[PDB]
């Protein structure tokens, strides 16, 4: 069993791709995650994770909240800006909603005010409640085995 | 704000589909989960969330493990099954990994002790150490906006 078995296996599970985003003191910060769920009907709870040498980390440990972008099948840049995976940023359209900054055009926008925090190895857990929702009927962005993919239509 | 909006936005994040299972006396018991992630390199943690009024909580609880099965494309009828929504059982054809029951042809088989138990609203979170894995090429079932898919050709 190494890292990459691992790595591997966990790429067998097929997720959608969000942009976490967050507002510090003026400033817009955003990442790349899949490891996103959803945790609890009632209360309305969702749940990221964030790893320990993540920029990000300390960004929501202060802001106390963060919004869930889901990405569309058109927003592969996207996923890669905010993955650190090009060498110059991307000039991204924010919008707001519930006080969070957001993706326009998103999939879909989820914002959240943290109530637990919860250690898991490398990772933080942190876990929202939902303020707001905006969704579209988009076609997903997916990832798969280490690779970009798009639903059979 | 109605939870069927909550659910709809919920299901705008893709996932494949896994069944957990857990052994307790000999007995098999499985669930259909998405809500199942990655959360940690070192060491090697998975999470699953499982709902307060499903049987499975208990379950783990006893047996302080889980196996998470991957499901491929072929698999539908499994997923149907471990989630109730069959009238009839059907006879799944299990082997072992880890000690833990695990099915047959799965795209992917991870096996896991619980390490941390964590309540958030609705539904608990088990965060297990994989000990155990098995890994193929199958293409997954996916589940998005909720119905089931498949990855683009
Ligand atoms: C598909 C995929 C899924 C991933 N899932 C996870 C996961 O769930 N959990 C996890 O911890 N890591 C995940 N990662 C890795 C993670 O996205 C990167 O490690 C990321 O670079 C870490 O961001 P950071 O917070 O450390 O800050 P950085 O490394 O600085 O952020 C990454 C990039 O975001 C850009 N950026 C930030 N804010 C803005 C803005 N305001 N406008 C324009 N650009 C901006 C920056 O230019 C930078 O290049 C995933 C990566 C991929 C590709
Ligand atoms: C795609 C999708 C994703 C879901 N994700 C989650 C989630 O992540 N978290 C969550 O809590 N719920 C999730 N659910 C709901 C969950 O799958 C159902 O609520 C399930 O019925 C609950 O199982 P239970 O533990 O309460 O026991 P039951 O309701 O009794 O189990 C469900 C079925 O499994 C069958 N079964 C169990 N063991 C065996 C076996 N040994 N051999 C053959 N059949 C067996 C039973 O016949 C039963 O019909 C999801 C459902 C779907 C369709
Ligand atoms: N922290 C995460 O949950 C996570 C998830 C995906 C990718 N990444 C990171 O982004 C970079 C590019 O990704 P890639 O194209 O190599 O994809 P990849 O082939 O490494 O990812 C496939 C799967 O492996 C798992 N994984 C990868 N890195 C992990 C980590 N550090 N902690 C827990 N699970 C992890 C995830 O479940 C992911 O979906 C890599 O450095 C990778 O580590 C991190
Ligand atoms: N507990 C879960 O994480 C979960 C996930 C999916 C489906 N289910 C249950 O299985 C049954 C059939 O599912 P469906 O075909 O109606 O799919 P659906 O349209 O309800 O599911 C779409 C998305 O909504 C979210 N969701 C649904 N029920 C949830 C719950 N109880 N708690 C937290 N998030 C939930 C999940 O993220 C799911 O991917 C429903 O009763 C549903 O509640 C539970």
């Amino acid at each position: 069993m190494d890292d990459r078995l691992f790595r591997n296996a966990m790429g067998k599970f097929a997720t959608g791709v969000t942009v976490i985003t967050t507002e510090l003191n003026g400033a817009v910060h955003g990442m790349t995650a899949n490891a996103f769920m959803s945790v609890s009907l009632n209360p309305k709870l969702v749940l990221v994770s964030i790893g320990e040498k993540a920029k990000m980390l300390e960004k929501i440990q202060q802001s106390k909240k963060y919004a869930v972008n889901i990405l569309s099948q058109d927003q592969k840049v996207l996923s890669m800006n905010f993955a650190g995976q090009l060498e110059k940023p991307v000039d991204v359209q924010f919008e707001e909603l519930g006080g969070l900054p957001v993706i326009k055009d998103a999939l879909a926008q989820i914002s959240c005010q943290v109530v637990n925090e919860v250690q898991a190895g490398d990772h933080t857990l942190f876990i929202g409640e939902v303020t707001d929702i905006k969704i579209t009927e988009q076609d997903p962005l997916l990832f798969f085995s280490g690779k970009y993919h798009q639903l059979a239509q």
